[PDB]
């Protein structure tokens, strides 16, 4: 009783930060399970049309907000430590009254700002770290509101590309 597409706050994630870094040209070692995984077939035009969606959703606001998040980027510092910690400080800010499809939105482009701040140095590897957080803080929070506030189909269907 919960859709038929299988959403998973992980791989939403995962596919999200996983082109962040194809960018650049990355081999970020995500799928470490490398062993052909069907199970029931890559084919998911079901949650496919909301990863287009969210995937280009984050992009079209870095490009208007070019001069909040880079800056506090800097606050964040480098380290392994501090990383997970500065991580849920962040958030917390994201979403201090309530949560909103609009809010959201920061939250991805969050995870893929503080993943490049590692793999600048030489800690690719935490990229994978970042998204395990991450599944959570949208899992824990986000999940609870779009899930009572109809679901996924909702931010699809609300902000939908032209026509289709
Ligand atoms: O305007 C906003 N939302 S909206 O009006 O409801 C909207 C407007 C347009 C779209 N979509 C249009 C197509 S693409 C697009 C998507 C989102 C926004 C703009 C365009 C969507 N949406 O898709 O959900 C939502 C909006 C504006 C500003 C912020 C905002 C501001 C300061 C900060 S600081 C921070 C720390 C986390 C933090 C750390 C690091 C980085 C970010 C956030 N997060 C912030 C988030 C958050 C949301």
């Amino acid at each position: 009783h919960a859709g038929r597409t299988g959403y998973d706050n992980r791989e939403i994630v995962m596919k999200y930060i996983h082109y962040k870094l194809s960018q650049r040209g990355y081999e970020w070692d995500a799928g470490d399970d490398v062993e052909e995984n069907r199970t029931e077939a890559p084919e998911g035009t079901e949650s496919e049309v909301v990863h287009l969606t969210l995937r280009q959703a984050g992009d079209d606001f870095s490009r208007r907000y070019r001069r909040d998040f880079a800056e506090m980027s800097s606050q964040l510092h480098l380290t392994p430590f501090t990383a997970r910690g500065r991580f849920a400080t962040v958030v917390e800010e994201l979403f201090r009254d309530g949560v909103n499809w609009g809010r959201i939105v920061a939250f991805f482009e969050f995870g893929g700002v503080m993943c490049v701040e590692s793999v600048n140095r030489e800690m690719s590897p935490l990229v994978d770290n970042i998204a395990l957080w991450m599944t959570e803080y949208l899992n824990r929070h986000l999940h609870t509101w779009i899930q009572d506030n109809g679901g996924w189909d909702a931010f699809v269907e609300l902000y939908g590309p032209s026509m289709r």
